[PDB]
């Protein structure tokens, strides 16, 4: 019953965010999904939350649109694709 292997979270973070229409979502909503979908986050949450925070500020494709319901994290295919030479 090994757990899924670690990889580029940029694909998992954009996914939870992609769950929205404008591709914008808060971290709290992504965290619930992280543990809710994968129980492998119900223990070491001090290391992943630390990398996401650092990668978030350094990631320019991650923008926080301040909203009345709280700012949300959104990814722009322009910035994200600006550094995604997948072809």
């Amino acid at each position: 019953a090994e757990v899924r292997p670690p990889f580029t979270y940029a694909s998992l973070i954009r996914q939870a965010i992609l769950e929205s229409p404008e591709k914008q979502l808060t971290l709290n909503e992504i965290y619930n999904w992280f543990t809710r979908m994968f129980p492998y986050f119900r223990r070491n949450a001090a290391t992943w939350k630390n990398a996401v925070r650092h990668n978030l500020s350094l990631h320019k494709y991650f923008v926080r649109v301040e909203n009345v319901k709280g700012a949300v994290w959104t990814v722009d295919e322009v910035e994200f694709q600006k550094r995604r030479p997948q072809k």
